């Protein structure tokens, strides 16, 4: 006989609660911005404006009692805790000695990072991405980059998710020495310095919390009170649409690898491994961890770092220790967690790690079979060839010869096949290896006909510097261009060359190029024909499948060719 409560929606945070508490309106240290709680804190205001208020309240979710407390006036705030994410029909009843009166039910949201409170994501995928019926046992992976939401304008809902088995989310940095990040210019180092305030060295943080969880995405139905937004809420809704899709954070990458060189100290690994366990208990849509240390032994962005005696053993121990941690998570959750790593495949990268030892702890190795040549110097070559190109010298392919100064080759040439063969020869199983496809070209300028030693092959020429271009043509940094830019502005509809470019294909290497003879602009990339060759190669050798880098640069053609190559190789 009290008055039935009316819920005050706006005074109760619009009934949007969360096990994860996330700063939405500042940028500060990761530990100050993100706190995961085992029980969500719930606070619901209700009113009984007329009649008697009664003396006690009970709160029900789907008919089950979850809280009780005192009513002592016409406005009551019910505060309590609840441990399970989801949408629930809440009722609140007011009671006195004569009986109880129950509010009408209203949906309350308890957000959790597995996306249990979210409907499947609505997709907005370019229809140039076709449908395929590729065997679900074959890996078809890609990287999605956190910053792709800015100028590139490529969001989670744009991914052709039914054509993917694995999304690697790039990149998760590690706090500590990060001089390489500084060298990149822009805001990347400053963002990282902020994220690490109040964080121990060697622990992981989110690099860009605005992209990751604050940015409101209209297409995902985000509104002001949504407790998780950004890429991560979209990935959580994506897991609701595609529960078998694996989404894996990639830690490191070319510019964020500097802290890994301290993992020769076990205390640093322990700190890192513990922080990765916590990260996966916080962000539960993630299904494992990908380690992208570029590179054990050195030769990466950090010119003064690299230990060829100790980095390999440290990498193996890291993999062993991550696998131990992941087994604890598998025990705690009943889920499967994957451990993978993207690795350099030049012979001088491979020779610094016993991968046959490391891979016993891993589900997959993503072989970085790209970036073999590029704008960092003036030597053209195929950046992502399967085999040795016509432009290589006698003995250069297997490393048994000498260069044009007469200096001995130090090892086999950089090609996908040489890398894969080196890894198989160490005893890495073929069905653990995933072969990489590039969705971008690298490029030079100044490779004009007068520099060529063979007049029909621009790979025999010499450049004056990196390719220059604008972001409108897909050039986001000097010397690199999106595959979709190459297609729009160099190849054209018929794949025969536009704007002064001609197309060529080195059949021995399995590698395409476009070349503008007058500017001497030359771009090495992967196309439909080279990606079919890679699929046939993967099939022949019984590799795990294919992956690509990076998905925002594709227009559908590369991922389609990955699927086509994996169906049809003889
Ligand atoms: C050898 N490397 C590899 C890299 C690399 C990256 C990104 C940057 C680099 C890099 C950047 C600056 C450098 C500067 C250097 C150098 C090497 C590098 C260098 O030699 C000494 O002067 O993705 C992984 O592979
Ligand atoms: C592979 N390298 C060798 C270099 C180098 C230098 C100076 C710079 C580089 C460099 C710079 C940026 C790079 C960026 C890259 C890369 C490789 C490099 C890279 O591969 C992935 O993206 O003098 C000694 O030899």
């Amino acid at each position: 006989a009290p008055t039935a409560p009316s819920i005050d929606m706006y005074g109760s945070n619009n009934l949007q609660f969360s096990k994860i508490e996330l700063a939405m309106e500042t940028t500060s240290g990761y530990n100050d911005m993100v706190k995961y709680h085992e029980l969500a804190k719930i606070k619901v205001k209700f009113n009984q404006w007329s009649g008697t208020s009664g003396d006690t309240y009970n709160v029900y979710f789907d008919g089950v009692k979850v809280a009780t407390g005192a009513i002592t006036g016409s406005q009551t705030t019910a505060s309590f805790e609840y441990g399970q994410g989801g949408l629930y029909q809440m009722e609140i009843e007011a009671c006195d000695a004569t009986g109880c009166s129950k509010s009408a039910p209203v949906e309350i949201t308890i957000a959790d990072t597995d996306g249990s409170h979210l409907k499947p994501l609505t997709m907005n995928v370019d229809p140039n991405n076709k449908s395929y019926n590729t065997d679900p046992s074959i890996v078809m992976g890609t990287y999605f980059v956190e910053w792709g939401i800015y100028g590139r304008d490529y969001t989670v809902d744009n991914m052709p998710v039914d054509n993917l088995t694995h999304i690697l989310y790039g990149f998760i940095p590690i706090c500590g020495p990060n001089e390489s990040v500084k060298s990149v210019g822009g805001n990347s180092f400053n963002a990282l310095q902020t994220a690490c305030r109040g964080v121990n060295d060697y622990e992981v943080v989110i690099h860009d919390p605005w992209a990751a969880y604050q940015k409101s995405f209209p297409q995902a139905g985000h509104e002001y009170s949504t407790p998780i937004k950004g890429n991560y809420a979209m990935l959580m809704a994506l897991k609701q649409r595609n529960p078998d899709l694996k989404i894996i954070p990639s830690i490191g990458g070319g510019t964020l690898s500097d802290p890994f060189y301290d993992f020769v100290d076990k205390k640093n690994r322990d700190t890192f491994v513990a922080s990765v366990k916590k990260f996966l208990k916080t962000w539960k849509f993630y299904d494992g961890v990908d380690i992208d240390w570029e590179f054990p032994g050195g030769g990466g962005a950090a010119a003064d770092k690299g230990d060829p005696v100790n980095d390999g053993p440290a990498y193996i121990a890291l993999m062993r220790e991550l696998r131990v941690m992941l087994d604890e998570l598998e025990a705690e959750t009943g889920r499967t967690y994957e451990l993978t790593s993207a690795i350099g495949v030049g012979y001088d990268k491979i020779e610094d790690v016993d991968y046959a030892d490391a891979v016993q702890y891993m589900d997959y190795i993503f072989a970085m079979t790209y970036d073999f040549y590029g704008g960092w110097n003036n030597v053209p070559g195929h950046q992502t060839a399967l085999y040795c190109g016509s432009f290589m010298r006698p003995g250069q392919c297997d490393g048994g010869g000498v260069d044009e100064n007469g200096e001995p080759y130090k090892g086999p040439a950089y090609t996908a096949d040489n890398g894969i063969q080196l890894l198989l020869a160490q005893g890495v199983p073929a069905n653990k290896l995933v072969l990489g496809t590039a969705m971008y070209g690298r490029g030079w300028e100044g490779v004009t006909p007068d520099t060529l030693t063979d007049p029909n092959d621009p790979m025999t020429g010499t450049a004056t510097g990196k390719l220059k271009g604008s972001t409108a043509q897909g050039v986001w940094e000097d010397g690199v261009i999106d595959y979709k830019g190459i297609k729009s502005f160099m190849l054209g509809a018929n794949n025969t060359g536009i704007n002064g470019f001609e197309y060529g294909y080195d059949a021995q290497a399995e590698a395409p190029w476009v070349w503008n003879r007058s500017t001497g602009e030359l771009i090495t990339f992967d196309d439909h024909r080279s990606v079919l060759a890679k699929g046939n190669y993967a099939k022949s050798l019984g590799l795990a499948g294919l992956f690509s880098w990076e998905i925002d640069a594709d227009n559908g053609d590369i991922l389609n060719a990955m699927h086509e190559g994996m169906a049809g190789g003889v």
